[PDB]
Order: structure tokens, then C-alpha cells, then sequence
């Protein structure tokens, strides 16, 4: 079951979080955060800029000083702290799920059973890594003892997007805190609220002051301030390929801070003629329409073998036509609103371009409600690789179906992209699955499934979909600085 | 192509190898080694017993002393020595393959292209591990620096069988020497010669005296002296399950030396009705008949789905009938003799049991030549799980074909065995492959192949097929002793 | 602060635990467990034997069947369950610490602050391993995809001693349950009660029935029935070297089950002349007298460099004379009774032995109280290597002080033992530390400290102190069975 | 023993190496490479620019195509090819060592015994890694089989400096080729010759055409063309911190290619009062003067405790005065010329700033010969933290000796730098070694030694000394792209 939501949850946190305290922006400015189901302002949030980020970095640097409580703390105790935080998130699960829906738009049942579940699982996974990420002892030549310490990278800037506000926070904080780093986090202007409440929980869980600092605000102000900061050791950025470029340039123009990026995708979902038809249809629908189409790794290029194309397309249309768009607090709602007006307008722009460039509009294609940012589930057929809707990330409920003949052809077409975040293969055949999974140029390849995330398995892009990995053991590599200690000994023996 | 063999290679090495020198046994007794193709004596070999083993162990212990050339040698240099040994074995490849064939009976072409190749690949793989098996630095609670050293286990007793004389030597020496151990090796009385010649090469490569010592002799004498020795730190045994028991009791009854065992099997090879028929028949032939049927992981229970049974059986009988038995130096020969008279008679015993118990004799079933230990390729059909030939390891050219209906049926019947060394699955279906590889209780599961060994991938038994793993990184564990060092420090920081 | 103890805690659990239920022995037999502070019977406990062990093994086998709740359970959820068990143990901490003291004799302040603390830390550490012990994907030669699965070893027999009842239970359950095994545990007849209570918490935590089964009873009966069982896949034993031999023999003579052993020690604690004297005296006292001397890694050979010998002895003797023996429920008490009458007598025998062979009695040497099993802290000076009290594990409050001159000498003397569990070095010198830590043949070497255990750092013996390691990542190896799956693929590419 | 050098070694390779063939630049332009001992031109070398870079990248890309010989080659065979290359460099060691000296300036004895030895060790180290860098099998939640593939990152741009021409090439090629990548290398204009000859050996070794491509030319042209190239997946740059910035900006401005950097340093060498005086003085001299002072991790800030300061400086001055500068082909020469006239002039410039700002010139200070770029071993005493010679990397034979009082003081001073490449500590004290190696913010900390490089131990910068690590297992991380494959399975079991 799912507990009944409070459909108008009280907001408690709306300021800058530095040193476990709440601060107005130095400018005293605030910006509104909007409910995308109604288009109405939820509340004002402090508008952090460069000066606020400066305060935050100083607090973070102080917390990181040798001999500080956070630096001296046992690695196992960092685990306990992460597990305490997860316990508190779970305590406030019903509230956070409802707030998540209020600010973002996603169905409450999904906030509750999916987003909040994944958040708990991620934080508890990483709690487990805290005292387990060993350095090495190394059999170097000569009369020496040589070993590596895995140290924290230090002051980590973390700039996150609005599509999974709580989950992306957890994906960042989990590996960073498990490895003893300190954080300055810039949350998305569209969805700052849940992350700020979680900051209260960080304080309650007992993290020392300055270990996690949150600065809500805009990208070119607060975000750029972090990426170009002289005393941020590392930046992790999740967002558009376009702003990823800005981040890497900022890093290089400033202090040569370490950089990881999780960017867009145009992920191919490949349906072989021997696929389980009903399963493949349902999963392709999910792969595209999940979270209002607002997923980095959305199955936005649906390649279907010619022999099953017609039936696949028929079945896909029926499912898109029966997908329930409405109030995200109604249990029956499958699809909420898009996150804001800019997104709403951009997706509608893409549907227009799709119609214009000769893609066959099979269903939807319009606005779904007269208030809030609701869009009809849209399916385009006979899509061609050169079409704008086949190339550009739409980030909306707009499905592309493309026809192919051969396994060799579809590999070339799938790989023909500057993106490489994810892909999938639907087939009953062992050799087809292995052929395709090895040939596909993508960070994750799903076989007879889609959007299967696990805290244990790494995720991240090939090509311009980003670099570095999040989740799994791999997710600790960007948060570790490696020191070699080589010691002269009287006589080295095996 | 394969170089022409010397069909009567000269024997240079036939004594006990200790401190890089050749010794008569202390009793001065010798035993004959026989050419299995003719039944004739090749030469006499020193008959090592307890006294000779005692000498060998003292030499190994001295070589292992803290501050010795072997203990002080750079880990990378152990790699250099292993690679040098591989180069010398390559230099003498034509000679060694022909000697292997003389003493063991396997086809010279197989000795050359298979055994010798796998030996080189194994030594060269482990050469690469020598300086790469790191200890750990560990984030323990409190003000401490904690780390582990991976030290050699020490003096390693290695008792090996006759079925792959050179490969079994390499499988044992590669990981032992990569990790800085010293060795007292007991070779099989049936096949002592190639391993003794390799000892000459170990000396030539530059290994310090005492690092590898070799005692040819019998099992209850030299073998048991090693297993029961008060100064041997570790024993690795490969052989029968019966002697495995003897070895583990000897270790328990002596100094609690560490034990690993590679023992027999009765490995199931499962052919689903969707398998590629031509491929499955050829691979099932190989799986069973490879090396005169003298393979620990022989596919000696061939389970075939009922819809393909008659055709599979027909094809299998034709393949067995075409199999050329003859002089192992003749390039046309596919099957040499069995290793000795004891094995010869045991295998004929098993065939007579097969017939008497109601299995269907479809081809072979008798002696194949009037000289040497040759047995016709023998196929039994309509084999039942309760039959002797379905349960006991035959270790000869005797194939069992069993009929089944369902996947759940075959899983349980395959698993209903006290052995679990290997298994194989032939199918085109992804889900059947995955279901079976998970469900099968065996150390290696091959999918659409058989007898695929890589130096990179571990190999070893479940259940009574033994314990521990050889090959890959895993092959190093049994040869490492772990030391934790925990050091008080002024102030631990992350 | 330590919560006031219930000095007469109620006993709730005194039966055989199988399938989450409490059972009498088939025989209906019960055995008294005694309070060592008073020599009085606490209560009677069900006396399990072969037939009860047979039921417990059948239940574990059932819980391990493919498709069972325990086998299908997400690894992450095994972590949640271990975490929940740690929470319940912490909830009942005050009760469990008092019950431990009642049955074992150790001071309540130590049960509470040390034993219980270490139990919680072990379980929480292994909770974190549950979903992180990865197998490997392997770049084998040829057109294959090769990988390994790390599967559970299966039905694990675990036989534990009486010196750290709750801790030894946790050391065994932690890694077995994290890796998905099932357990039949035989607890010590001297100290059954606390482990049985924890069984109640295993049920309360939500572990499926048959995952943990506990059989109280005696060694030659219940313990030997586990070791010889034909369906137990792995046995883990902690206790005497003497019984260790029996276990390895029983394993070899039965089904060749996998064995690990945690046995005795006679661990050298080396004090160099440049050591911090006050520290080294206090730590040498703790190293020996901790837990009534009943510790496998007790520093039972204290080697002191000659220039500081006289002062070190003077100070050690004053320290032993000041050690408070009495009621373990009194907060003033440093030392409680020995565990039982047998150990009491064995220690008195060793004390008389030291006097007979000429070691200098500096203090203690007698019975400390009328009731229970209390022995005076005893220090022997001028101990020589050849003496029985210098060679054999005493397991009581009996300290040996040996004098040495050189670092090279002391290495040789420290290593001249068939034991090799632990060692320590006290020195301010970098090179002396590194020289000694390298040269000492011991599973753990402490430097300027003693008895510093971390859940993160492995622990186990060299030589006749045992084999295999407990704690850390290494603790998982003995609980994992490795399966290679090697799959033919159309065309292997890097 | 060292073979007599050819002091005018012949030049065979001076063109652009693409597809295992030699090419003139598209422009037909050449640049002189100069002998720094004489100031005379050795020969002309093809001047590569963007058009030649483009030809090379297309070559690398083709060689990387799925199904090409290099992609399909067994990982173990990649290892064999690396070992073959090492064998060829060893065969040609005398020639290559003389060529290195001729083009670079370093003493022939050093080229031969140090650089060449290190090149061989690096390549043979990485040969061993080729088939051992496993991906993982991951116990993800749900009915899934999840695993990682460690794939090559792809086309690798490698831009290397002039100070260790052959070694830097090896450091780059070793890990890149072990993991199946393809390379476009830009060698330093000052030292192109040796790396070009090694390209001949790469062809001879049997590496498929296009796997390694080498473009000599200038930085703003050929190097920038590599960094900005839209089909280069990864760039690795070694050189100045200034140009490191340019690289990172170029990567984010183009295709968001993966970046690792090895930049400058101003490494502190800390001499505690309890240090071994003779050894510390010799090591501090080596630490600064190695390779004409042309070492990224040079001990260019020598901190000396005040109690030993006077003696230490006195001895350091005597040692620098006795250092032999001259013809690098003469066996008596310890120091050759600096690499070129720019470096020559820059160093004299720093010597002038040292005099101007009031540092105590103790010896040297000027040119050491009328021909070639020879500079006197120069020592400054009483150096202060604010001085230019204490802050900026000089990259010449100019030693800075600074005085300190306390361990706490020197930590702060050592860490007060935007560099963090290496540091060293000289002390006999265990606690001081541990305290310092932990507190020092440097990629490598040497204790009682300096410039101890091992192929096994990673090396790289903290802060603006760069990012990522080379050597050891860590050196493979930047050359790997991680793919997750997650497969729906019928029913997941442990
Ligand atoms: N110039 C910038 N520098 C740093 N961060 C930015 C910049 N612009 C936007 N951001 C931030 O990056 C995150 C990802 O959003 P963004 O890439 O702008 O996606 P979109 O523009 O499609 O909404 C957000 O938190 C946003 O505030
Ligand atoms: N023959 C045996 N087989 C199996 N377990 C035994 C045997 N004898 C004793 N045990 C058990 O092993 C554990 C350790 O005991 P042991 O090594 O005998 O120490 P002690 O005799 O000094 O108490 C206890 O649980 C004990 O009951
Ligand atoms: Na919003
Ligand atoms: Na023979
Ligand atoms: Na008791
Ligand atoms: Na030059």
C-alpha cells in the first residue's frame, strides 16, 4: 500500500544551508518555486549567488581541516551517520514523497515507491562502503615498503538537476560522504525544496557543521561560482550536454579541479523480431514515458525489426492512448505535468518540428490540460535518423519509432550519435544479446529490460553523455585522492 | 604447421631434483616408466621415498629463509624468471611434445599444439601476476595505521597426476612461483619424464637452488611423505577423490598444513532441443573423448532432449566410429593408448559393467590393438542415472548418452551427483542459458562450448570434486599467507 | 557510563534452535551450565547430539534450496537483516552483557563496553559487505565471454569456544550471512546462554527459518556430528589446536567439506630498549591478562631487551599485584574467575610446572578466592625458551618475561614456535618497527599496541595457530564458492 | 658494465609515423632538433600540424573499429606484443641510450642504466596487466544478472614533454596498449628522435597499423590539434601547469574528451633533526639535481630543522661543488647541459631573481661552459617562503635550503603551495614518519629516500600538479571505459 499523501505539504526549509544553520542570501533576494500541476507559486527560496557560495566553500574547507571532527571520525562511524540519515528519510518518507510531487510534478505513488525507495537504497548502499574502500600495499622493486592511502578529494562541488531531485541528491552525497569528503551542493531552481528539507535531516543525523552545505539559486550565478571557485577541489555536474561544456571550461580556466559529468542521451532501444512482443511493448513504453519523459537515459530511439514493426506500432499506440495524464496526487495518474513552462514550450516545439519534418504523428501531439504543464503522450512513427526528433534529446512524452532490417544495420544506426548514455536489446537469442551488448557504445546496456538501476551497478555516459561513473564501487573513484607512500626499509623480503 | 617429431626422443633427466642438482634415491632403487603405445620400458627413474622427500623439504626451507636470494628477489624479477622459463620451454617445444607423447600416449600433434601451448600461456600469465597481487591499507577504527602484507605460504607440497603431465606442472608452478613460494613436487610414476626435463630448464632459467625440488616416486611413499611432512606449509593435490581423502587426513594428522584438492568428476553435458546440432555433436564428442577420455572434467553424462535424441545419437555414433585410434606419432591419429595397464583393465571393466547393466552398446566396446593400451571409442545409449557407468568416473573413451524431457528435470538429474567439477549447456536461448548456468552445481559451466580453459579463468570443484581454485587471480589465494600489521599513530585522519 | 547490571538476569532461551523454533533434544537430555564466580548451576540446557544436528542440517539444507526465500532475497536485503539484528542486540545490550558475565565470568564493564561493542561493530561491518563482494568478468582467449559468480558455499557448520561467546558468534554469523550461507552452529557447553538468546533476536530480525540453527551440547557429540556430516559443505572451528586436528581429519574422512581453523597461540610481545616504558608496561599487562588470560592471541612471551629488563619487571610485578580480582559484577573488578573447574585446574598445573622447571615466581602463583574459580595474577621472570611455560598455551593469568639482547636474536626466538597467531613490537624506531613487522611469522603484528581488533582488518594464524582469516574482506573468501561461466560468443572484441 | 657509446649515433627516423609507415608533413616543413651539449643541429624532423594530426586520428580510429585485428586480438596477445617491444628496446639499448643523451643532454651512463632500465621495467610491467584488469559481476536487486565490461576508452591523444623522452613515452604507451586503446602521440620538439625510433620497433614488434601513431611538431599546432580534436576520446598531457589549463579548456570546448594531467611541482624535502645526516645530504642532492634538475617532482624546497641546518648546508655546498658538469658521453660527467636555450635562459633568470631578493648564494650561480647549455650546480641558503625561487618551479640545478623549527610549522609551510606532486621526509622516528606522510598534501611521499619510482606504484599530482595517476594498477583507470550490462533473468538466486 501507499500512505495517503498530504496534498498541500507545509514547507519548513527555504534558505541557504551553511554550517548546519539557515541563512538568507547575502543579497536578501528570493526566487519563487512553482507547482507545475497548477502553475502557482509554492513559496520563496533564498537566491544564492557567488558570495553565498564563498561562505559555503569556507565552511566546507574548515570542516575538512586535518584534526577536525569530520577528518578524525572513524570510517565506520561515517557509515553509521549515513545509515542514521537514511533512517530519518524513511521516517519522513510520506512527507518527502508528497513534497517531491508538489515541487517536481511526478505522481505521488512514484515519489513514494520509486524515488524514495531508491534514495534509501543508495544511502544505505554507500553507508556500507565507508570503511571498505582499501588502498594497496605494493611489491615495488628494491628495499622499500610502498603503499597507497585512499584520501578524500576534499571540497566537492555538486550541481544537480530537477528531474529526480531527491535521488540525484542521494547519488551525490552517498559516495562523497562515505569517502569523507565535504560538499557544496547547488540544487535546481525548479525543485530546491526536498533537498533543503533533507539538509535538516543531515543536521539531525549528526553530521559535523560544514560537511554538507546547500546553496539554492540559479546556474549562471551560484552554479558557475562553484565551478570556477579557487578552493573547490572537485566538481560533479549533472544536467545538459550544453552546460557540461561550461563546467569543464570553468574547471580548466580556474584551479584545474577534478571533473565528472552526467549529461544527456538519445538512447536506442532495439527490438529484435524474436522479442517477447507484449513485454517489449510495455518496456519500450516505460523506457520512453517514465518520469514524464524526463530521464537522461530515456529510450527515445525505438528501433523495431521490420517483420514485427506494424504490430509493435499498433500496440505501442494503444498503450500511449491509454496512459493516464492528470493530477499527480490521484493514485490513477501515470503521468504528471512537465517541470516548468520553459520545458513545456520546448517539448511542444519538438512535436511541431516532428510533424514538419515528415514523421508520422500516430497519437497525442498536443496540450493535455488547460492549467499546469500537461502534455499528451505522443508517438511518432516512421522516424528517420536525420530527423531532429531522432537526434535531439526532447525530455518529454514524445516517442520515436524507427524501422530496421538487420542486426548489422541497427548497430551502426544506434551508435551513430554523439550521445552514449544507455541502450537496450529485446531478444530471446543468446548470441544476439551478446553481439549487441558488446557492440553498443553506451554506459549501460539493458537486455530484455529498461531503466533498471541498482545502487550496486555503475551508471554514466560514453561520448558526450558525460564521463566518470556513479553508483557501485566505481562511484567512489571520483571522490578519492590517491597518495603513494614509499618508505626505505633495511631489507625487503617477500 | 607441426614440426616433425623425434619418435624416440632421448631421455636426459631421470633422477631426483634437489638444490638444482640430480640425485639418486637414498635407497638407490629405481622404477621403470613405460611407453603406453607398446608396453615397453622407456628407462629407469629414481624411486624417491620419505628420505628423499626429507632432503627436498630441507632444501626448500633453506631457500625460503628470510634474507635468501629467493626471498629478497624483486617481485618483478620472479616474473622475469617465469617468462625466461617459458622461453626455454618454447625453445624445446618440439622435443618436449614428443617426450610427453612417448611417456603419456597422447597424440604428438595435440602435445605440440595444445599441451605445450597451454603450458606457455599459463607460465606467461602468472609471470604477469608476480608483482601485482597487492595487500590492502585498511581504515580501522581509532588512532591506527592498519595494513596487510601478502606473504608466500612457504614450502608447498605439490602432488600431480599423469593425465596432463606438463600442463599440471605449469598449473602448479605458475602461481606458486609468482607469489614467492618454494616447491617440493611429486610427479606421477606413469609420467615422470617431461617434468624432470623441465627441472633442467628451471635451473637454466636462473631460479635459486631449492626453489623447485622434484621427487619422482610412488604415491603411498613419496606422496604421503609430503602430505604428512611436519615442515611442509601447504599441499596441493590433484588426482582421485579417494586419495584426496587420504591427503586431507594426512594434513590434519600432521601439522595442519593448508590443503587444496582438484579431484574427479562426472560432468554433465546438456543438449537442449534448440541447440545447433552439428556443433553440439562435435563438441559432445570432444567433451568426452579428449585426451583418451582422461580428463577430470570429461563430459561423461551427455543429457540429450528427447525430440533430438535419435538424431544426436546417430550422429554421435558415426563420429565415434570415424575416430582414428593408432600410433600417437602418426599425424592422422586422434586417439592414443590409455596411460597404463591398470587404466586399460579398469576401463574394459567399466564397459563390461555397462553391457551387463542394460545400457545400449552402440559402437566400440573392445580392445583396439594387440599391442599397447588401445581401446575402441565406445558409446552407450539409453543410459539411466542409477547405472554404474552413469555414476562412476571411467576416465576412458566411453561416452554415456541419457535422454531427458524438461529443463527442471535435467537440472536435478545433472545436480544429483556427489561430483561437481564442470558442466555444459548447449542452447540458442538466452533465458535457458542463464537459468541453467545459475542452477548447475559446478565449478565451471560452459555455454555452447566445452573444455575451454583460460589461464585467466579459475577452475575447480564443487562438492567432492575438490576445493580451492586454480588459474586466474583466484589461483593465487592458496599460495598467499595474509599478515595484518596494526600500528599505533599519533592521530588518524581520513 | 555503564548502565547498572541485573546481577541475576533471567534465562529465556535454553533449548535447541531449529527453523526459528525452540526444541528439546530428541533424547530429552539437559546439561547444567555453571556460574564460574560462584560454582553454582545457573540452569539446565538442552543437550544436542547427532540426531539434533541431523535435524538442524536438514533445516539449513531446506533453507538453502534454489528458489527459497533466503536464496532469492536481494543481497542488499541480507544487509538490512544483519543491520536489524545489530539493532536488536543493541536494544538488549545491558541484558546481554550481564548474561555474558553470569555464564562466562568476565567483568560486566568489559562485557558491556568491549564484547557487546565489538559484536555490534562486526555485524554492522558485514551488513555492508552483503551486496559488494563482486565476481569478475574475464578477458579469456578466443571468442568467449567468461565471468565468475560468487555463490554461497552452502551449509556451514560453525563450532565456537567459550572465551568470547557473543563475539565469536558474531565473527562467524557476520560473514556467513552476508554472503548468503546457512548455518548450523555448535556453541560452547561452558557458555551456551547468550548465543541462544541471540537466536531469539535472529527470529525477531526476520531471518527465514533454517538460515541459522543453534545446537547446544558437547564436542565429541554435537561438534563431532557437524564435522563428520555428509551434507555440511564447510566447517569453521575455533578452539584448541588439539581439536583443530580432529576437525580436519573428520572433514577429510567424510565429504571433503571446506575447513577453516582459529586455534591457539603463544604470541611474543617484544619490548625494545627504546620503547615508551610506561606505555609498554601497561600494554604488556593488558596483552597477557585481558579476559582472565583467556585470549587466543594473549601476549604470553614478553621479551624485554636487557638494558630495560630490570625496570620493566619491577613495574610489571607492581602492576600485576595491583590487579583487582573479585565479583565481575563489581565495577572495581579487573579480573573475574576462570571459565570452569577444568581450566582452573589446568592453570594451577601450569603454575606448578613453571615453579618445577625453575622460572622465577615474582607474584601470585595461587588460588585467589574460596568460591568460584579465581586465580592470582602470576608473573614468571627469567623464563627460558626451553621451558614448558614458554612453549605451551596456558590460557590463564600467567605472564612469562624473557630477556634478550639483539633484534636479530629476538626474531629467531619469537619465531621458534609451532604457533603464529599474533606478535607485537614496542619501539620508537621506524626501521626496527619495519624490520620486525616483516620478520615475525604471525597473522597479526601490532606495533606500539596490542589486542587492537578491527572488523575491517583480518585476523588468523600462521603455522599451527590455524588457517584462513576472519574479519575484513578476507573473512568472506571461506564463505564463497566460485563458479566460472564461459560462454561462446559470435566474435570477441576488447 | 656499460657498453661504450657511439657519441654520434646515426638517425634513421625523423618523419611522422602513421599506419606503420613514415610520412613527411602535409606542408613538407621540417624543424631542427638541436644537440644541447654543442648547440648544433642534429637533423631536421617533419613539422606536424593539424592536417597530419587529422590523418593520424583517422588511422587510430580505423584500427579501433569493431572487428579489426587490434580489437579482436586476445588480451594476452596484447601482453605478448608489449613484451616483444621491450625485448627490441633491450636489443637496441646501447643505441637508444646514446640517442637519448645526444638529443636530450643527460649523461649516457644514466640514459643507459636508469632511463632505459625504467622503460623496459614499465613495458614489461604493463604487458602483465593486459589480461588481468577484470570487470565485475554485481549482485544487483531484482531478477537480473548485472556485470561490467572494462572496454578501452578509444583513441588516445598523448602529449609528452622532453625531460625523460623514452620513459614518458613508455609511461603513456604501457597502460594505453595493455588495455587495447589506440594512440596518437605528440612528442616534444626538443626531443623527438628516440620516440620515433621506438615507433620502428612497434612496427617490428607486430602491432597492427594505426594502433600507435606519432606526430612530431610544435605544441600550439600539433598538440592543440590533438586536444581540440572532435574524434579523440581521451587526452593525457604531461608538461607545464600553464599548458595543462589550455588542454582542459580545449577538451571542454570540443567533445568533452576525458582528461588526465601531469604538471609541475615545488616538492618539499623535509629533513628532521634525527635524520641520518650523510644519507640525508646525498639524497637531498639527488632529490634536486637529478636529470639536470629537469624533474617534475624535484626536491626544490629543502626544509632543514634548525639544529642541523648549519652542518647540513655546509655538507650540501661541498657536495654541489664536487658535482661534475661536462660532456654527457664522458663517464665522469654527473650533469649534462639543460635541454635547450629557452630553459637555459629561464634558469639564469631565476638565479638572478634569487640574488636580487636576498637569498644567500652559496655556490654556482652562472654558466659552466662557453658552449652548450651548461649551468653550474647552484645552491641558495636562507631561502624564505615568499621568495620567487621558493614558489616557482625552476627546472634547473638550483637548490633552495630553508630553515624550520617545529614539525607543525613545517607541515603548514610544505602544504602552503598550489603544487602537490611529491614530498619527502627524512627521520628515524616512527611517529614522525607516520605523522608527516599523513599530513603532507602530495601525490607521493618518500620516507628516508627520494625519486623512488616503481612501475607498481602510482604517481601523480594533488592540487595544480595535475590529476589522475600513472603507473601501478591505477594507471589503467584513465584508459578504461566502463560498460554496465544488466540482463533480465527468469529468477535471481544467490
Ligand atoms: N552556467 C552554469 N554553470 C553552472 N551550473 C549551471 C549553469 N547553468 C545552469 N546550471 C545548473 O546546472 C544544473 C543542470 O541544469 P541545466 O544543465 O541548466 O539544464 P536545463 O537548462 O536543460 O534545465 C541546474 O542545477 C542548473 O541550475
Ligand atoms: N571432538 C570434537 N569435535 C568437534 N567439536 C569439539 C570436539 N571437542 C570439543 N569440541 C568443541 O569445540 C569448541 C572448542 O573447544 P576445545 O578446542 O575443546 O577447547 P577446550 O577443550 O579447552 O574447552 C567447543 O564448542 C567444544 O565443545
Ligand atoms: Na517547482
Ligand atoms: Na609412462
Ligand atoms: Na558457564
Ligand atoms: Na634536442
Amino acid at each position: 500500500a501507499v500512505p495517503a499523501p498530504n496534498q498541500q505539504p507545509e514547507v519548513f526549509c527555504n534558505q541557504i544551508f551553511i554550517n548546519n544553520e539557515w541563512h538568507d542570501a547575502v543579497s536578501r533576494k528570493t526566487f519563487p518555486t512553482v507547482n507545475p500541476s497548477t502553475g502557482e507559486v509554492i513559496c520563496q527560496v533564498a537566491e544564492g549567488d557567488k558570495e553565498d557560495v564563498d561562505k559555503a566553500v569556507k565552511a566546507a574547507r574548515a570542516a575538512f581541516q586535518l584534526g577536525s571532527p569530520w577528518r578524525r571520525m572513524d570510517a565506520s562511524h561515517r557509515g553509521r551517520l549515513l545509515n542514521r540519515l537514511a533512517d530519518l528519510i524513511e521516517r519522513d518518507r510520506t512527507y518527502l514523497a508528497a513534497l517531491e510531487t508538489l515541487d517536481n510534478g511526478k505522481p505521488y505513488v512514484i515519489s513514494y515507491l520509486v524515488d524514495l525507495d531508491m534514495v534509501l537504497k543508495c544511502l544505505r548502499y554507500y553507508a556500507g562502503w565507508a570503511d571498505k574502500y582499501h588502498g594497496k600495499t605494493i611489491p615495488i622493486d628494491g628495499d622499500f615498503f610502498s603503499y597507497t592511502r585512499h584520501e578524500p578529494v576534499g571540497v566537492c562541488g555538486q550541481i544537480i538537476p530537477w528531474n529526480f531531485p531527491l535521488l540525484m541528491q542521494a547519488w551525490k552525497l552517498g559516495p562523497a560522504l562515505a569517502t569523507g569528503n565535504v560538499v557544496v551542493m547547488k540544487v535546481a531552481e525548479q525543485t530546491p525544496l526536498t533537498a533543503l528539507y533533507v539538509a535538516n535531516l543531515i543536521k539531525e543525523a549528526g553530521f559535523p557543521p560544514g560537511v554538507v552545505n546547500i546553496v539554492p539559486g540559479f546556474g549562471p550565478t551560484a552554479g558557475a561560482a562553484i565551478a570556477s571557485h579557487e578552493d573547490v577541489d572537485k566538481v560533479a555536474f549533472a544536467g545538459s550536454t550544453e552546460i557540461g561544456r561550461v563546467i569543464q571550461v570553468a574547471a580548466g580556466s580556474s584551479n584545474l579541479k577534478r571533473v565528472t559529468l552526467e549529461l544527456g542521451g538519445k538512447s536506442p532501444n532495439i527490438i529484435m523480431s524474436d522479442a517477447d512482443m507484449d513485454w517489449a511493448v510495455e518496456q519500450a513504453h516505460f523506457a520512453l514515458f517514465f518520469n514524464q519523459g524526463q530521464c537522461c537515459c530515456a529510450g527515445s530511439r525505438t528501433f523495431v525489426q521490420e517483420d514485427i514493426y506494424d504490430e509493435f506500432v499498433e500496440r505501442s499506440v494503444a498503450r500511449a492512448k491509454s496512459r493516464v495524464v492528470g493530477n499527480p496526487f490521484d493514485s490513477k495518474t501515470e503521468q504528471g505535468p512537465q517541470v516548468d513552462e520553459t520545458q513545456f514550450k520546448k517539448i511542444l516545439g519538438y512535436i511541431n518540428t516532428g510533424k514538419q519534418e515528415g514523421a508520422k504523428l500516430l497519437c497525442g501531439g498536443g496540450i493535455a490540460a488547460d492549467r499546469g504543464y500537461f502534455i499528451q503522450p505522443t508517438v511518432f512513427g516512421d522516424v528517420q535518423d536525420g530527423m531532429t526528433i531522432a537526434k535531439e534529446e526532447i525530455f518529454g512524452p514524445v516517442m520515436q519509432i524507427l524501422k530496421f532490417k538487420t542486426i548489422e544495420e541497427v548497430v551502426g544506426r544506434a551508435n551513430n550519435s554523439t550521445y552514449g548514455l544507455a541502450a537496450a536489446v529485446f531478444t530471446k537469442d543468446l548470441d544476439k544479446a551478446n553481439y549487441l551488448s558488446q557492440a553498443l557504445q553506451a554506459g549501460t546496456v539493458w537486455v530484455n529490460c529498461y531503466d533498471v538501476f541498482g545502487a550496486q551497478s555503475p551508471f554514466g555516459g560514453y561520448k558526450m553523455s558525460g564521463s566518470g561513473r556513479e553508483l557501485g564501487e566505481y562511484g567512489l573513484q571520483a571522490y578519492t585522492e590517491v597518495k603513494t607512500v614509499t618508505v626505505k626499509v633495511p631489507q625487503k623480503n617477500s
